């Protein structure tokens, strides 16, 4: 098999209108590096609710996550990378 | 009129291996009665999204929430009512 395994993440946060919208998205940006650098020292899996619960910061109402569609699985001999993200609101 | 919307909440943790499973789990519980008593004083939608964030404290790895199946989105005389859950351990 492949040694690496790619994903994406790809998310629109759904936020109350206000100025702090902009802010909020950072936040969650902010906190989903935390997780990919994290995963990425623990060698662990990559599960869609622990991405639900990275973008869950304060203010955001609900998340939409398309990618990555399942979670990212891997085999004694692979290790997963992050191929780029892309947070945006909804919203 | 609009009536009531029931919901419920089913969900399986798994856990990283270490600490006592149950610990972890009742305060999953408590988390989500929080979220339970907030959606409700807050009359707000019940998001999927949410539920995942709420059920993610430290320790889970990974959330499988089988209800509510899908978002409970309420019009504008509605309000959503939590029936009872159901938070159990996966492995």
């Amino acid at each position: 098999s492949a040694g690496i395994v790619p994903y994406q993440v790809k998310a629109q946060l759904y936020l109350f209108p206000g100025p702090e919208a902009e802010l909020i998205r950072a936040a969650a940006e902010a906190s989903l590096r935390d997780y990919i650098s994290a995963q990425r020292r623990l060698g662990r899996d990559i599960r869609r609710s622990a991405l639900f619960a990275t973008l869950h910061v304060e203010g955001v109402q609900r998340v939409e996550l398309q990618e990555p569609a399942a979670d990212v699985v891997l085999d004694e001999t692979q290790a997963a990378y992050c191929t780029g993200y892309a947070i945006t609101l909804g919203g």
